[PDB]
């Protein structure tokens, strides 16, 4: 109780709880992603005190009710029984009706969710901020840069109605998948580019997963794989703002490494998202 | 001598100086009472410039410019802080001289503003800041709280104040007009400067600037930091395009170095603060 | 395996199937300076093509680190013609350089070199200074490009000089493009009037890491707030590719003020692109 | 649930819990607030112990220890955070619980004393930090002021009292036996708890612990640091040279992490508090 | 002049006139371990003999450092197997090691090479974990010291382990000697005892750098407080001379949480140390 | 006024001044010791508060008047400027019967002031506190490392009565310096070597100088030329206070770079040894 992400009350047994949207923490890493949860849960008392989130005229805790659980319990080293006690909870939320905002950790943290997230919503359209497309081919079974490779080839989401935004480093230009890199985002109106987006997706239920190295490391330094040349937060705010129409059925913001963290700048940008992402569920009622 | 801000000539009796412009530092509440402090090492990255860019003249040909230190008293005290600094303020615009005024909590604006309306009269506020500052019901000495109490007391009109770069809750009904980030951020400098102008008009402007209106990535170094905000070079040519207003006074605050980042926040503080003094210089 | 972008050290590159040496010079804290950008670059080593590239700079050219330059422990004077020779013994063999600062002068000794070998040079500066003080100590940066023209290196009026946002002299030629008008004009823009400025001159591309603005490379000694971003440097840096640039180094880059490695992975990014715009160019 | 600090249970409602031991972080006021915060993550670092050494025998085995979060109180209001902490301690202590308590700064004790007092009588004050908190003259709320209010509000007797680390100007004449860093850091434990166990009798005893008391090598991450400190290693065994003592409760304050050094200081409070824990344990 | 203390590279390190080599092992924040060590050892090339020393190890010993161990980017498998390779072609051609880390797991691939060519070893253990874990995973620091003697690569019962400080078994052979009695013992009075548990067996001396407090090591992953100081783990070190050391390693350096590199500084001086107590015996 | 270390009074013109001791700051390195005195003087106020500075029990500021005059201006670059500047403030001040404590600033800096107080005292003990005896033979004309080879040699100490405490690098054992290395001091009791101390120095007029790498690198990290096992700051400052008894004409704590300073404890050190050695010049009134 006014113990969660942005003083939200902690309930560490959800499933039956009336919580709309549930907040999970997943301290996971295979660098320095861990505490990633803890630093944004400690940042966003910067934003729990106004009552309306600028810029929105209404308050997000009056028309949703969201809880924050905690973080998922696991053996320390196993990825494994950290996987499958993921999906694992997932699966258990979703089947009581409740919906997902998911602290990372390690963006491979997101194959489980996709997994237990399409048994419930079917085949989703990915949208995906990140430096990265983690469309890699040949890579470790826990690889944090394979997991949308795996996805479609699992029949969990449609590349072919996935868009991966702010990419800045070598891709495949043939997945189907729409890679909008951080180049044309940065020299396109935001407009412009929630246009392109909403088209690709359709209506198609989106699963909106931010990994916070897509915005560049002056904005976030705090991120284990940096690549200059990425987005403001201005940009990324708007944008995300921009999927309000959108059909996004869970969301998760990812690879937030405290240790690289500067004055907390890069929690706070994780925690400013996060909250943007629970505004614009609560803004379509 | 040789000590001061932008190694400018410290001076510990200013009121009977022969200086036009006095800085004064207030170190006062977290943690911003180094403020000064850092805005002063800082500066002497500035210092070699005999005229700094962009300017085509030399400010300090222009004007008598002294630092005067720091605000001396009781070390927990803010009514004496208050009452202190009004004082100051006031027997320096008596001998006719003008302040520029570093931070400090935002807080110490509102005696510089009672010290200032009793010389300029009701001014308009030009107000650079993530947050409006605009609280109703707060402690007597909460930093968010003083363009609320200034209004109230006859300081400043809001009906000729704009609040730029505010990324926060504010309250859209109470006379201030409110240029938000999001807005500022698409909008080119002029299309602002012309609507600072139109709201501001002929009226006395008094300036103050809390870095937090800048994005934490170019001013990490503040208490209370907001994403989405300005970058430095936006900062910069928006307060160089308010140089044919009235700016009867102004001021930095906010600046925290213990998060502070290779000392970028306080660079900031004391460019801008700089430019606050070329703006003058130019008209003279 | 062990240098730049994990390409080969070669500690005897004078005779060599390499055809570019990339040469760190510790030198004043930026001796730290070629150290932070090897140890950043395996950031960017594991791209097989280079984002936005369409193929491996690695399969056009060879490329290889030589380490250090050794001198003096303070003597700047033997740093200086120790650098010159190298560079006229590397130029001479057929041998191109990119090189990593260390204080900006390590560009001077270069420069010597390079116009020994190329004729006076088209210099295209990125910096936040213009670095052309006359009455300044032998060994000082910031006066190298009032020494350059003097001993008839590069040709100020078809030089140019990107980033400005300090005191300069508007009237010795040099073209500046301050980062006032640069971060509001589009990068079409000004590289369209790089080009025609330059001509078809030879240039040494020399870039200055204070050129960024601190909030994107906090660690540099003399840093100047609104310049430029990562990624209209970038860009800019991208559309040299069809000038011809004979030689190139990245300087000022200090760990001791550096931010989660952010401004050598700054230089170490914009030191690839470097190689890049040659590689695209043979192929 | 495995949440708390040591990853032991959150449990929000403690008070009718069946438990012995409660963890009650209170962030108060520079910037001791994610004091708290900072000692919970860190602390799991020692969690993977099943006996913490050197103790042959694992503390959460002989007692029900629970993490009840921090208290919550108005933001900024300190007269709420004082009476709401004296009520939170005297309802767990009415139902039979003990307190470790996490600062916060370090007035915060004051409360918990008055708390105390009631449940325990007058208490002999283990006090470890750089300074003696016993100023006469000062605000309500100032945290260098408790052990001049708690004494002459009964609650803690000087005349068993003992303040170890002190470092900094202190009253010789008013009852409390002050061990300075001087003498401490050239005196072997043995020697010290000695004259700890005459001075404080069998007398029940409120360990209060402020970091500073550890040289800034140790807890760099403090708001008041003075040079010539205690080492971790002292302070450990110093502490555990208690065991015998009649320790009824203890707190650790002052850890203000925007000066911590990679979470050193937060590792040092977070090791001495589970250090206060086995004492407890190893009576039982 | 580029590799430790200014020591010559040599990439090719089996056939050298060389009788120790340096070897980074980049293996998990202890990736970096190495390149920090080296960096920061300039700090100390600068003593032509290292004090308190009466003769210059570098004219007592040809040292040279070969850079970092090349393996899969995540396999550890090939990295072990990569690894112990090296020693073992390393130790076959009379050649001996000092080894950087890198995560301390990098000992029992060094150990089961030195232990092919020296027989059974006696265990020199500085560290403030005993890292004997039975039921860990395959590749797991902690575990390697209940792995090495099953193995019968060390001999427990004259193994001794210095500056523990967290649980561990207390009757499984090895000698614990924890920071508790060793920071309230005399040097002396310690060496003394580790030369009576080792006797004269051939020792390998390993030193996880979190023995330090975390005041003077702060760049480490698992850090605890009430450690050993700098002068006290140098003394110790120094104080091994007499004993037969066969090979040496230091481990657990993570320079992002290191502050002003003191922890790197803290290492490169053991490792200084564990070379000129060899450089004493041979002289 | 009330601005300068320690909240004492600005003078910047100190020469006809009541003051007994002067402060002096100089920005110079030939890194990062620039900012030295500075952030000396901003830590300061720790200090100031108490107005008994333990272990005391009077105050310094009711027993000498000490001013701070500021930094010492000189051309941006040059040295010989700096160092002729120097010694000329040097002078002066000690013409008009005042002593300096000086804030440092490059070791070179020291150089100049043995200059100047050899004319007005005569050959000097020197009590130095380095990790580094500074003897280098050839360096360069300004080498911070080498003021003590030329100090002897322009008859400005007597190294057969000097002592250099805390030394942990490669010296010369043939000096006639007495050198009680880290690894001793640390090893014996502070009167055991301050007993040693005063029977070396005599009666002789002596130099204090204190170059803060002297204290282990955990102590004090911001320093340019660190070295493990140095001293403790409680050490340092015990040891200081032991030479309460010898005839200390002037003084001064060097190498303070805050660029590798760790939440200020390096700065703080020095503030606090510099108050220390004013503390035992008022003790002996
Ligand atoms: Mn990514
Ligand atoms: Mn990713
Ligand atoms: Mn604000
Ligand atoms: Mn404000
Ligand atoms: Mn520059
Ligand atoms: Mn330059
Ligand atoms: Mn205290
Ligand atoms: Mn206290
Ligand atoms: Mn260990
Ligand atoms: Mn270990
Ligand atoms: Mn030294
Ligand atoms: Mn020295």
């Amino acid at each position: 109780n006014a113990f969660g992400f942005l003083r939200l009350p902690m309930n560490f047994q959800p499933y039956d709880s009336d919580a709309d949207w549930v907040i999970t923490g997943v301290p996971f890493d295979m660098a320095g992603g861990r505490h990633g949860p803890a630093a944004i849960r400690q940042v966003s008392t910067n934003l729990a005190w106004e009552h309306n989130r600028f810029p929105w005229n209404f308050d997000m805790r009056e028309r949703l009710n969201v809880v924050d659980c905690g973080d998922l319990v696991y053996a320390f080293g196993d990825a494994r029984e950290m996987s499958e006690k993921l999906q694992a909870h997932a699966e258990k939320l979703l089947a009581a009706g409740k919906r997902m905002l998911s602290f990372g950790g390690d963006h491979f943290v997101t194959l489980p969710l996709l997994r237990a997230h399409a048994k419930h919503f079917g085949k989703m359209a990915l949208v995906h901020f990140d430096a990265h497309t983690d469309t890699y081919a040949n890579g470790c079974e826990f690889d944090h840069g394979t997991m949308f490779y795996t996805a479609p080839k699992e029949g969990l989401i449609d590349p072919n109605h996935s868009v991966q935004i702010g990419i800045r480093t070598e891709f495949d230009k043939d997945n189907g998948f729409t890679v909008l890199d951080a180049c044309q985002v940065n020299d396109r109106s935001v407009d412009d580019v929630i246009a392109q987006v909403k088209q690709i997706v359709g209506d198609m239920p989106v699963y909106l997963t931010f990994d916070i190295d897509c915005l560049d490391p002056a904005f976030a330094p705090g991120t284990g794989t940096p690549v200059i040349g990425g987005l403001t937060s201005d940009r990324a705010i708007k944008l995300v703002r921009g999927l309000k129409d959108l059909n996004i059925v869970g969301m998760d913001v990812v690879e937030v490494a405290p240790a690289y963290d500067q004055s907390e700048i890069t929690a706070l940008a994780a925690a400013t998202l996060a909250l943007e992402m629970l505004y614009i569920q609560a803004a379509k009622k």
